[PDB]
């Protein structure tokens, strides 16, 4: 996250870190057994780390649970990043508490102008590279589809939305991928892609979670 703020420990209780020996992507806890992340984060050998603040220090609220199964969306296209969503099942159920909590799925899509919370452990610099140990946060609005499509000609599908600031300076970044965009208490986006980070006229692009609620629910119901 570039241009954000330190969230505070366990203030984003649905945020998970995906770990394969190191943090590599975010995700969102949606029930005691399941995490939503980006399909481009897929890899084998995932450990889900819940209850994290400093990802390099054991602080006392963590739960580390191996993934038993990951399910990339049936129509994910890695070239275009269309349908950039996956589900990860935990080998054991998380113990839910005030610091480890699921986030609700949306019932309808969000609208341009709605202010959302984006979080992660990704790069905090737009030029250069600095990875934080503690969780970072950014409040940002959803942008109109027309402005999104104008910013990225030929690239924005109906399964994507833009959020952030056209002036630059405030965005998600590499290492935030797969993490949450939460608006009014609902998971509306997944950190997906962008041109660089925090660049003028190049806002963040996010997977449009509302389009996937039926798939999510039916997948959980049979897995
Ligand atoms: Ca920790």
């Amino acid at each position: 996250i570039v241009g954000g703020y330190t969230c505070g420990a366990n203030t984003v209780p649905y945020q998970v870190s995906l770990n394969s020996g190191y943090h590599f992507c975010g995700g969102s806890l949606i029930n005691s057994q399941w995490v939503v992340s980006a399909a481009h984060c897929y890899k084998s050998g995932i450990q889900v780390r819940l209850g994290e603040d400093n990802i390099n220090v054991v602080e006392g609220n963590e739960q580390f649970i191996s993934a038993s199964k990951s399910i990339v969306h049936p129509s994910y296209n890695s070239n275009t990043l269309n349908n950039d969503i996956m589900l990860i099942k935990l080998k054991s159920a998380a113990s839910l508490n005030s610091r480890v909590a699921s986030i609700s799925l949306p019932t309808s899509c969000a609208s341009a102008g709605t202010q959302c919370l984006i979080s992660g452990w990704g790069n905090t610099k737009s030029s250069g590279t600095s990875y934080p140990d503690v969780l970072k946060c950014l409040k940002a609005p959803i942008l109109s589809d027309s402005s999104c499509k104008s910013a990225y000609p030929g690239q924005i599908t109906s399964n994507m939305f833009c959020a952030g600031y056209l002036e630059g300076g405030k965005d998600s970044c590499q290492g935030d991928s797969g993490g949450p965009v939460v608006c009014s208490g609902k998971l509306q986006g997944i950190v997906s892609w962008g041109s660089g980070c925090a660049q003028k006229n190049k806002p963040g692009v996010y997977t449009k979670v509302c389009n996937y609620v039926s798939w999510i629910k039916q997948t959980i119901a049979s897995n």
